C-alpha cells in the first residue's frame, strides 16, 4: 500500500 | 413490411449512455461522430430529425473523478446532480463542435418531471419545436437530472420513456432507438437460446418473452415504453448503434432491427 | 517528504 | 503544458 503509491505516477491512482 | 418507412417526414432518435461512452468513461468520440456525420447528412437531404441524448452521467462521472483526484492528498491510500451539470455541459459541447463541421445548428432544449402536468406548456413546446424544426435545425432534448428531485408522466421516465412520449405528444414518427445489441432478442443474447426477430406481436410475445437481469434507461424500461408509444401510433424500430450506418439502410426500405407498430 | 506527502498533484 | 504532460506521468518518488 503506502509504498505503491509512495511509487506510482498520480495519473496511474487514477487508473 | 417497412411501407411506413419511405414516407417518414420528422423522426426522433434516441441515444444512450451505452453508446454514446466508451471504456474509461470518455466520450466515444468514434460511435459518437459516426452516427452524428450520418444524422448530419440525413438532415441535409431534408428530413426533419430529433436528438435525444443520455451521456451526462458517466462523462460528469470522469470529470469530476479527476478533478477530485488533481486536489487530493494521500486520500489514495459522487453526488448525482454535480456529475449530470459537468456531464451536460461536456456532451453539449462535444455534440455543437462536432456539428458545426456541417453547419448543422442545433439548440438544447431540456425539460424535466415538474414540467408536463401543465396543460399549456405541451401546446408551448410543441409550436416551439414545429417552428425551430423548419430552418433545418436539430433540437435536442435530455432529462435534467440537475434541477431532478424524484410518478409524473412516464415509468422511471428515464430517456426512453420520455423520447416515446415527446414522440407521441408532437405529430411524428419512426421512433428510432440506439442501443448496444442488434435488436430485441427474445432473451440474453449470450445465451445460444437467443434469436432476432423481425416483428413484435403483442399478444404472443410480450406476455413469455423473458429478460432482464448503464446509469440513463434500462431494458424492460424500453419494451414498454416502445409499445406505449406504438399503441398510440407512432411506428417504433430498434437498431444497434454500433454500426452508424444501420439507421440510413432503416430509412431506404431495408429490414432490420424490430418493428412496433398498430398492426397486428 | 512529509510535505510531498501532503499535497496535490496541483500543489505540486 | 509539457509540464503538466510529465508531472501526470511522474511518480511520487520522483518529485523528491
Ligand atoms: N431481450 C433482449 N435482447 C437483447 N438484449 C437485451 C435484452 N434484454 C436486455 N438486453 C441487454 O441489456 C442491456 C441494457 O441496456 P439498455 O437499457 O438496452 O441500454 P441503456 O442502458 O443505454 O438504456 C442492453 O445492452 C441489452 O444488450
Amino acid at each position: 500500500r503506502y509504498r505503491q503509491l509512495v511509487n506510482s505516477s498520480f495519473a496511474d491512482l487514477q487508473k
